[PDB]
């Protein structure tokens, strides 16, 4: 569960890291801003402070939303269930 | 399992298509640019760079929103269960 | 199954005319258009076409979407599994 | 059930707490501003009517997302399973 975590964290780190290459490259955003904005679109938040300009990059786009959606949720979950949800009951137990 | 994925993939290309139809048409937009709308509508991400601005394709939004969340997000469920997951596995075990 | 549907469907319905309702008359907006910005909002889709800007508004929405995004989430999820569903399997068997 | 919510309810409040402490300082936001804000980001509504300006709000952001949004989604479905269900259930039984 903590190797089960591990690579969900490996896993969601190399998808972000594609993403702020492709975006700082082809649609010419600070490195910053390309992980801040590959962030954005992958929780589904979708500010539209940053969004693709180039055909390119919008069809880039729709491919990593279907792969990278999956993943980064899947991250979350057992960020939420396995790592916060223990400590919150740890501090409600004084030792 | 892989007829599930296969009737999903079918039953998103078809959702797709029948977004990007209409949005070139009454809203106007290059094919492209209503494909990727309709892609950014339907996985929830909404940047807003492009949005329905007759009635007609207000009303339509409304509509496709509440019939293409399910499927859409029922074929990324089984992409990442049934596709991705198993692949990620297969990498850790040499042959 | 049904009466769960039927009853999610009004209550869906019901928590729509109350943002129609407010949004309308607070912001301002024609009454199309706040349906339309209520669903975009509890889909969590949130183009940002139309948002709120008086603080009356901005308090409601807060409210509006804890109280409307379990409501909405679960008609999507009845409406897939208990009517979309069984229509796509039927037209799988011909008669 | 009830203590699950009420604790649920309180780390909402202090998640929310913290973003409108931080939006307000950093990005120089109205705190009723920096409430609605961190409400659209956490619960992936995302207007972006605001979103951050300065690298600090970007970096920020990107951690806020990934640690709020297991949180308030769980608050949203023990409020919606827990507290509004049996409510809706009451009204269908006169007393
Ligand atoms: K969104
Ligand atoms: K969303
Ligand atoms: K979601
Ligand atoms: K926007
Ligand atoms: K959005
Ligand atoms: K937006």
């Amino acid at each position: 569960k903590d190797k089960e975590f591990q690579v969900l964290f490996v896993l969601t780190i190399l998808t972000l890291i594609s993403g702020t290459i492709f975006y700082s490259t082809v649609e010419g955003l600070r490195p910053i801003d390309a992980l801040y904005f590959s962030v954005v679109t992958l929780t589904t938040v979708g500010y539209g402070d940053f969004s693709p300009q180039t055909d390119f990059g919008k069809i880039f786009t729709i491919l990593y939303i279907f792969i990278g959606i999956g993943l980064v949720f899947g991250f979350i979950h057992k960020l939420a269930v396995n790592v916060q949800l223990p400590s919150i009951l740890s501090n409600l137990v004084p030792r």
